[PDB]
């Protein structure tokens, strides 16, 4: 349960970290005139923060102490030079989100914390949906960027 | 305040001059079967004239003498051979608009003309928005035009 | 014909020239506290501009090359000292608009340009209405201004 | 700065002073059977008071101490014998309102009080509109009063 | 100017930092069963974030480079033992927010960045309103806490 | 009737004087974070001015010469150190209002000015209502202030 409490706290930090990485992606896309991709990243930035807020709320109700940690500066953004790079980082971000939730769930299972397991169930399912959606967009971006200018049409229309 | 009155009068001319350049761009686009880009230019031509009329109305209220100058014929059209050339000239036009507004604000600031500075505030913010939008369209135009026919396909879906 | 093309192109200039003369009239009226007359002129300024855009749009469709000319400074304001002077210049301006359209239609007739003649028909009729309306306003202004202050009383009530 | 605080506090007095001068104008107009002009003045009296309350409310929020001063007796009525005299005093009053606001904004600028400058922006623009409107009414009144009875005819129709 | 750009970038960090301090206040309140005060702090956490996004959006449009900085761990919460302590840190936070906006506007003034000054105007006015509201809540919290249990009684009704 | 015309003119001044004292109370309350009491005072400041305007309108109709006097600066604010002090001064203000209306009615009665007495009737009844309301608020304020913080709790619920 000490491990559970420590991981629950780190999960807040993870959600807020992810929020900031999505924000840096939104900024990179806007700077490079990919306004449609930027709006998607901005929406996820708000949603990851809300996820973090949901964990905080559950923890307060369940007497899991929360100590808010620094949210580190997002760093992958230094390296991005095409939309494909940005989507690839976002995929890895969500894969790491998924792994941290599964690790938290396994800590909860070990100490028979059925309430935490129940709380995590809709998050496990949303991660399935999200990794699928991001993986698909990444495939489409990679394919369309094979012809000069063509990826600009993904952004403008969809 | 002489400088302020002079610059305020020149700003009207600048707005009507830009309205004419936008009309020239709309004609070039229509002649070359870019009806969607032509519609955008025609809307901006009307907006610029409305801005000129706004300055005229304020000047009349505040007793800033207005002497309507000739609106010079647009010339940049003679060098346009692709939509990228046209959008680049429109970007330069809006950048010149922005600079003329900043110089006018500075002349107002110098003679403590708070009412003129207050009047200009929404125009300064509008120019921020417009330069961003124009700069973004130009980047998309330049990229899409890397593939024969692709730019055409995205005039039509707009 | 080359002549119809030139005149069609000049017609755009005439409509924008008229738009600017109307704006100049609105400014004189506003500066001199005739806000009702000023509103009328501002409405016409917008409408003349709309007429010019209608000509441009037809030209683009019909492959009549358009080259936008300078829109001259409106200079009639130099001799405006009363509302009657302004309305007289406005009458002359609409008389010139009408003549310009008639000359254009004559060039179209000479080269059998039935589409241009058909396009101009509603504008010929509008000019009839407009010259009549401006001529009547000028008569009213001229008459009311025979008594001090009376013309003011009717900028306020009307327009 | 101490100067911005003093001027901000004086601005409340100026708005209430103006409110009372407008009420005095409404009374002169009512006593002399210009009920249309009187209504206009009464509307402005209420509005100037509302402007003063807006300044007080901002001051309270921003911890600018307000000490309410005497609102002087409006004395311009002593030389009012025609509507033109009243409108001329009203023009001068709004010209003073504008100067007062500009002096305030200058003190705010000098001490980098961006919040006070931002607060004043809509009032600077309102003063532009108001000076223009009063200047125009004064011109109309002055012109119509050149013919006996004519100005009356336009208190009734308008205002 | 490059400096103004740095101060603009740091204002984003300032807003996100404030967001997290408001979140830490919400947590302390919830942990101590002050759910009403907690909800208020959560609302401000969202709003401070929204302000930071507004700055980011303006910067992207105006080509002001945005580099997202670390958001430091909130530390004041280690020291809070009563709602009065928390409200006092929140007041200092907003006072700090106000000072940093004024310093940014001053940098903008120095380099004639009229667009930046215009953008900031609503935020200056919002800080005036917010400091007033927080200052007032703190004063009520301080007063009500003089009687055991009374403060509780007004987390429950108000908030 | 000289006395009546004099008192009628002094009544306008009294109403505007009370409007200013109410504004002063609203400022003291706002400065001391009693926003609910401040709102009440601000509403009364507007009402008193409306009463003054009512007297002005009647006077103009009935040809009672009106000469607008200075509206003196409120001074009672200098001695206010708690809400009870403020409410006590407002009670005294309304009591003075009532007395000035009664004296004016008496002067009207003496010169048989039935129209002025009829005009005053709803104001006499309004003052009855207002003195009762103010007297009642003062009693509640005085009682609630016996316990630290308790008065504050009841400004907020109003
Ligand atoms: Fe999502
Ligand atoms: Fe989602
Ligand atoms: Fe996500
Ligand atoms: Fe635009
Ligand atoms: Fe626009
Ligand atoms: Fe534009
Ligand atoms: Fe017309
Ligand atoms: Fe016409
Ligand atoms: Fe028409
Ligand atoms: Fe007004
Ligand atoms: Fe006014
Ligand atoms: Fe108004
Ligand atoms: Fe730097
Ligand atoms: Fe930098
Ligand atoms: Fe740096
Ligand atoms: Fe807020
Ligand atoms: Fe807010
Ligand atoms: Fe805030
Ligand atoms: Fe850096
Ligand atoms: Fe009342
Ligand atoms: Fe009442
Ligand atoms: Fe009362």
């Amino acid at each position: 349960s000490e491990e559970l409490l420590d991981l629950f706290n780190r999960q807040v930090t993870q959600e807020f970290t992810a929020s900031q990485v999505y924000l840096s992606a939104s900024i990179w896309f806007d700077q490079n005139d990919w306004e449609g991709m930027a709006a998607y990243m901005l929406a996820e930035s708000a949603e990851e923060r809300e996820h973090g807020l949901g964990f905080v709320d559950f923890a307060n109700k369940r007497n899991i102490p929360i100590e808010l940690q620094a949210v580190p500066a997002p760093v992958s953004c230094a390296e991005w030079s095409s939309p494909e790079d940005v989507w690839q980082s976002i995929l890895e971000l969500e894969q790491a989100n998924t792994r941290s939730l599964l690790n938290l769930a396994e800590a909860a299972s070990t100490c028979h914390d059925f309430a935490v397991m129940a709380f995590l169930n809709p998050f496990h399912l949303q991660q399935v949906n999200e990794e699928d959606k991001i993986g698909s967009i990444l495939a489409k971006v990679t394919d369309e960027n094979r012809t000069p200018g063509l990826l600009r049409s993904l952004d403008v229309v969809s």
